[PDB]
């Protein structure tokens, strides 16, 4: 059940660490984990990013996931509510 | 489906004054967070060729067939 992001966040740090990715991440940021192939989970994650924006100071970092692993990271420039 | 969803985004950008915040030149990545079959192909397409820069990406996060949020790219990072 959506709670899973805890696990996926784990898989994310293994990459950030044992894959030298931390370098491109901001000192302070808010991580939005979006499992592109797990709708029930990805939708929950965006909900919390919405009913809790928090832009600069703690800019957003999107981690796009596929089959339980990170595939790409989007480093926030700006966000736009549609 | 992206073609159709692309149309839905256009109404929004236009008939809802969003064009304002999009850059003059860019490549739109349309991501239906609730349609795995479609979101995955959209990502594959974006994983294709561009060159370290060129045309900035704009991600259109979709839900129930309509855009819910736009991410204006600063930088991208590939993991693999």
């Amino acid at each position: 059940p959506a709670e899973r992001l805890a696990e996926l966040d784990g898989v994310l740090m293994q990459y950030l660490l044992e894959a030298d990715l931390l370098r491109e991440l901001p000192p302070t940021y808010r991580l939005v984990l979006l499992p592109l192939d797990e709708p029930e989970v990805a939708a929950q994650a965006l909900a919390w990013a919405m009913e809790a924006p928090n832009p600069e100071g703690w800019p957003s970092v999107y981690a796009l996931f596929l089959q339980g692993r990170p595939i790409r990271l989007l480093l926030l420039g700006k966000e736009v509510e549609v």
